[PDB]
């Protein structure tokens, strides 16, 4: 396949999806044992490893939905990829969204016109997959680790001058990215199983940041939760 | 409130909203102790009674989004309403989605033009409130009643010729009904907590019709189901 | 028909169509010799009768495009329905439309996505039938009850932040409701004759409500009108 | 007024606006007494004079909705003209729409984006003037002339390859042309009055062509049915 | 053709483009040796004649897109026309276009539904050839006359309420006209070569007019640029 | 700036975008003299160095819109680059584009929503500066390099079923990528010059690949080409 350099077995059935290739180099190296590094194309790493003698694979994405729609395809119809999780980060919101929780998106708005091209008249409202969002959320309580569920908002934009965000935030939305909508709408296509787990890098409407310990932390909670959202 | 004829007060914190005013009464006669009608204003009959010691309220919605938009504002705004959840049928547009299933909504895609009328560019995708939902799946596993969690699609038009549930039903779409998304919606908006649960009354692309008993039996079912919702 | 429940026969070649079933039970009890209830599913009413000999059956619609559309439907497919007369009220836009006109509309503007989901970048304006709108009009001006003829607007939300009726007011359009852009529409695409005759239950742009004995008066007016609409 | 190069006072209230500014001769000059030529501009020609002691005046408008928008906005802001008479052709989308028929536009469906640039969300249906209307039906039937009352369509392209007439004939319009939504929408805003009366030059669907002498007759027609319209 | 009464190999394999008919006649007269007027319909002049031994074609094309687009498909299909190349005026949205620089148009923006029609979710950018766009950019700096080259804006609407040229000037969109982007679409599908060039007739931001004497002479520069604009 | 780690001034008024961040080594690597690194941020290299004296940056933009859309304004807003070139591949959607061609993209459609976002209801067409364009134009012809000067397509899915570069392919648009637009608009919206240069990967539509020696050929073509294009 055009985009990843991988032979035929080198991808594992559940794939994880930071969208930095230097997240899925720590993520791979800080986490599994037995790493190998099956693309190198463009430097958007993929490495197969094993975390508790299970195969599971970290593929870098890139910013926004064109670029994962890339990898998601090639993942689903070349490697017969089952399981994708993407992991990574968002804007909040909302006040009531704080910087240690951890979101798991059942669904995802967006302005990107990927799906109004299939569809036309229809706002189509992409969906995570019930099971795997069910183990991620038990897996969080189970080890007592803070938790959102709700929806999210995949941009095309990262700097919007026409931002609705503002009016997003009035109907509940927890936060904004640049991915969900097109991992979850790849995989529901195709009939494999997807989920956003998303930390909070920053609250983008009172501008506060968050420090980089909290990153660290959060970070690492989001990747342990990923690490059992299977079976 | 224009279309409610109730005082202040009658009305429960949580309200079960079946499209027909009809199966509203047999709900709250079926079901609860001491009912009352507060509403009869059009023939969309309000119930309030109990069931378990608590309260629980019965309203009928009507057919179509504009329809259910006018008594979710009015119960929400009017009558302070928390929890507010439908139980309807749904005409299923997969083989895999069976006629003893209960569907439980994540999210609901729409050919109404409500919420691109607030948005614009804007595809808004709806989100039921994951306390609910949960409740909702324990409640159906608790007991052993079978459960399917998925989207499905809110229609303006019962009969439409241009029908895209063809394209829907290959993207993961467990069926079409013609409320949802105004429901999800209008909750996340003031705040509140929404959720859909719906029967299969039939399949629509193999044409094939469900027996009036197993229609009885699953009615039944959600019922229960949407009575354990709260808590 | 699946929302009827009625049998070969029992409906009119003709029938008037209000929103609310009780007021179809209202009419065709205080006008009409001999009634019949043909339909009593989900409480949406209908009644045939006679006035001055001749069959007129009266039905009820529900509110809303969604609604009607069902209704106007199976009148026309299941039952060759020939002659659809709304009769309901509305809430005018201008100061110059007085509350004690009543309206014929010519054609209706809509934020309803029906039409734009069949035609795709055509704006599609429906219209009345022009026999069925000049009898009434002479109907009128022959007993000298006060007519305003123009368009109308068919909302999808009763309650909407997003209300461009200040925009439409300028333009020229009486009054706003939820059922005509349906009713004409699905009248012309099979072949058969509609018109809305509606009354002015309020001023939305001035607050300013109507006194209930007005309501009355200029309800009888409509309905009177609407039984001379015919040859 | 920069696309009108007439003086104050030389326009009549009364315009009757055909596309062809050389029809706009053979008009002024077969049907009025004491011609003046007010414009030049651009050898879209307009005329002054009397028909039975009254003043009309014509005005050639263009091909187009741009170009009669044009006209039609400086003869009523510029020379606070009061009636607005479209008279041209239109080819018929009907087998039922007879080559000697009279078509007076109630309203009129268009691709033009001018009403959606107004608009956004609202499909708006722009209205003829019932009074102009009502007149020129009278003035038909008084004289026996076959009249046809319904809906038009103005197109943007003449030679349209996504050609959806195939569908609007199916809804009931009654046949095409380029002007009429323009004309009825800015008469409309700016509280004037308007109607389109067309003759038919051809089917499209068929491809038949009317012979020359029937359009010199029902060209005549149209022409005698506006000089009526008033009053 | 329908539109255009001439006779095959009457016109030019080159046609220039001016929106006005007289300002055809003006062009044809002060400028080409033994001038022929083949078209006479509807008053819009078309001219065939001689510039330097070889042909020259001038046809007017009114206003707006749905004129030209008349115009420029006849010339095209039935007179099988090689070079198109429009010579009008535009308003001009920015401080930096000056009153005496020549426009020549890469692309062109639009409200116009011409291409959304076509097209429906694709921004279709039309697109001069650049052979004409560079031939004429030549002609100008060898003779020294000031040339700006960049993008323009077709309107539907001469007076738009809702003007959003504010928007596009800060885009670098040099001035609005009402032609170009259907000639550069019309020509591109047909496989012809076309080109828009502009004077500056006012700064639609700024109201300031362009004097009588300014236009005459850079009036004069974009016939000659035009007359150079081949081989 | 967020994605880029660069401190003041260590970034050229001119960058050279390649999509593929390992082809921005290789440019700088192969074709500068006194390379630095200044970008090492998710892998996506920028280098600074000089060619011919004068400084040149090279910065990886990732791929779609969205990506490069982070980078280009970064660059712009942050770091006051004033010459933006982006150089990559595309798919030819023409047979008349040649494996040997260089294309220099004047304006580019989309199917992205940046532009209805910003706009609404107009179609924005994107502009190359004219000055950029042609000194490229130049540099390949005194060089004696082949080039196609025509209009590209900015794709936001890189495998589209609802394909329209067929509809595309017939209006003259000589290819696919998924860049250009954004680069135009946000290079025009600043006051900035940009221009993409392209060379032929494949034909999309002959589903014919290039030989990876034609590649190495005229992707070093297009660099020397980039190279001369200031001034
Ligand atoms: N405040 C924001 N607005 C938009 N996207 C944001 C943030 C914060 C994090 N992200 C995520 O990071 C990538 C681009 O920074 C994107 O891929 C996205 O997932
Ligand atoms: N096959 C179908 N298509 C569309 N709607 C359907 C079905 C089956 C059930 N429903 C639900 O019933 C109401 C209208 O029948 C609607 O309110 C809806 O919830
Ligand atoms: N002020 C208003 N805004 C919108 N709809 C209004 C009014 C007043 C009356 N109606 C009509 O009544 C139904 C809903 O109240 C609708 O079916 C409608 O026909
Ligand atoms: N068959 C057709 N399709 C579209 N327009 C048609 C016809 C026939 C007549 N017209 C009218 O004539 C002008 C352009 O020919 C237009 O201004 C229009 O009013
Ligand atoms: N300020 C403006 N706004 C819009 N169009 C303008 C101008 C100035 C000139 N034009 C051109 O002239 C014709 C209509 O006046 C149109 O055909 C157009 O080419
Ligand atoms: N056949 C194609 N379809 C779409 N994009 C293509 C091609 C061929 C090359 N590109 C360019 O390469 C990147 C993704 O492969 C994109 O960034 C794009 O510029």
């Amino acid at each position: 396949s055009v985009h990843i350099g991988a032979e035929k077995g080198q991808i594992a059935d559940t794939v994880l999806l930071p969208g930095d290739p230097l997240r899925a180099k720590f993520i791979a190296e800080t986490y599994l044992e037995n790493v190998e590094c099956y693309n190198e194309v463009r430097g958007m790493y993929g490495f197969t490893g094993t975390y508790k003698g299970k195969k599971i694979s970290v593929q870098g994405t890139g910013m926004g939905v064109p670029s994962i729609s890339i990898y998601v395809n090639e993942l689903i119809q070349s490697y017969d990829v089952q399981n994708l999780i993407r992991v990574g980060s968002c804007g909040a919101i909302r006040k009531d969204v704080k910087v240690r929780d951890v979101i798991l998106a059942m669904t995802s708005s967006t302005d990107s016109q990927m799906n109004r091209v299939a569809f036309g008249s229809v706002d189509f409202a992409p969906c995570a997959d019930f099971e795997l969002l069910k183990n991620a959320y038990d897996a969080a309580k189970d080890k007592g680790v803070p938790v959102t569920v709700g929806s999210v908002f995949t941009a095309d934009q990262f700097y919007n001058d026409d931002s609705q965000i503002e009016k997003l935030a009035k109907y509940g939305v927890l936060g904004v990215e640049m991915e969900t909508t097109a991992l979850y709408t790849l995989a529901a296509k195709h009939g494999r199983k997807a989920l956003s787990i998303l930390t909070v890098s920053d609250h983008v409407l009172t501008g506060e940041e968050t420090t980089a310990e909290e990153r660290q932390t959060t970070f690492h909670d989001m990747i342990d939760v990923a690490l059992h959202s299977v079976s």
